[PDB]
């Protein structure tokens, strides 16, 4: 014959199906590792979110009333406490439309509406640092198998 070699073997692979992706393990993420006081200050300085942080006022009772406060504490007990409370407030209460009332970033409202801090982290991460390099290396390869005559 023409020696096609079994055939059936390369047919068995065509019985494969497309399986969905797994969530892996979504739960929490440290926002303070990417969200700096420079980002959180203008947002937490809004009365809209402050009002929602009232039932979650950080240790000390007196929460950062202005952006200068948050930008001063940097990553001190005040910031880490406020970060946690803010994360809880948006997750349970869901700020959603409140974020758009002050004209805050879309990344914030998307996450705050769902109450998902992971989506917020990813959005902020990629917003600040975009992934761009490109390295396909394809096309114009071919084989020229038949080409063997001179």
């Amino acid at each position: 014959g023409s020696q096609p070699i079994q055939l059936s073997d390369l047919q068995s692979i065509l019985a494969t199906m497309n399986v969905p992706a797994g969530p892996a393990g979504g739960q929490q993420v440290d926002l303070a590792s990417v969200l700096t006081p420079e980002i959180m200050a203008p947002i937490l300085a809004n009365a809209d979110v402050q009002e929602r942080l009232l039932p979650y006022l950080p240790s000390g009772e007196s929460l950062p009333q202005t952006a200068d406060e948050i930008q001063n504490t940097l990553t001190s007990p005040q910031f880490q406490q406020a970060l946690g409370m803010f994360s809880a407030a948006l997750a349970s209460g869901q700020l959603g439309p409140l974020m758009c009332q002050f004209g805050l970033p879309a990344e914030a409202v998307e996450a705050a509406n769902k109450g998902d801090v992971e989506a917020f982290a990813k959005a902020m991460q990629n917003n600040a640092k975009p992934e761009q390099k490109e390295g396909d290396t394809k096309d114009k390869k071919d084989e020229e198998e038949d080409m063997s005559l001179d």
